[PDB]
């Protein structure tokens, strides 16, 4: 039988992502717009900031702009927390140690508001370095494919993760952005609690030559894989 959760994700669902920032003291905010297709696992979605300029680098942003709209395979079914847990929907919450440089603290609230899918996040940003990699925008416009390795956080009724996200710098080096992540339901009603596996994502990085604005446009896919062999 299909769940109420994976009902509401069967086709094209509207998505809206809000999120209010601040890295070092610099405002700012960002509007993203798109539709997300979980039955491909497909994200595809524009940003704007709206305060202006983005003072740190549109990529440092990526995984944190709604993994409900993995594809899970058949087989794989039983461990789709991201969906179990709608329409009332999830908290998830992160924190982002750039090596060699500041922080990110997210937290964000993904659940529907009509057809909608929302993302609404805050972001607070500690100790960067104001002539570093971030602040002073030496990361590459562009993105690698990442495994990410989903756990069942049974304490926290929830799941959990943590992956080093690698963002080329264009001396060849890479500054490593490493995860850890909590995810928990925002109602009281059943999830389901994932064995581990992965979740293998690509993302694709782009801009709308007619936008004017600073912006993003980000195509993104991820699927999950079972541990199986
Ligand atoms: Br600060
Ligand atoms: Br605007
Ligand atoms: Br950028
Ligand atoms: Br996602
Ligand atoms: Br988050």
């Amino acid at each position: 039988m299909v769940s109420k959760g994976e009902e509401l994700f069967t086709g094209v669902v509207p998505i809206l992502v809000e999120l209010d920032g601040d890295v070092n003291g610099h405002k700012f905010s960002v509007s993203g717009e798109g539709e997300g297709d979980a039955t491909y696992g497909k994200l595809t979605l524009k940003f704007i900031c709206t305060t202006g300029k983005l003072p740190v680098p549109w990529p440092t942003l990526v995984t944190t702009f709604v993994t409900c709209f993995a594809r899970y395979p058949d087989h794989m079914r039983q461990h789709d927390f991201f969906k179990s847990a709608m329409p009332e929907g999830y908290v998830q919450e992160r924190t982002i140690f750039f090596k060699d440089d500041g922080n990110y603290k997210t937290r964000a609230e993904v659940k529907f508001e009509g057809d909608t899918l929302v993302n609404r996040i805050e972001l607070k940003g500690i100790d960067f370095k104001e002539d570093g990699n971030i602040l002073g925008h030496k990361l590459e416009y562009n993105y690698n494919s990442h495994n990410v390795y989903i756990m069942a956080d049974k304490q926290k009724n929830g799941i959990k993760a943590n992956f080093k996200i690698r963002h080329n710098i264009e001396d060849g080096s890479v500054q490593l952005a490493d995860h850890y992540q909590q995810n928990t339901p925002i109602g009281d009603g059943p999830v389901l609690l994932p064995d581990n596996h992965y979740l293998s994502y690509q993302s694709a990085l782009s801009k709308d030559p007619n936008e004017k604005r600073d912006h993003m446009v980000l195509l993104e896919f991820v699927t999950a894989a079972g541990i199986t062999l």
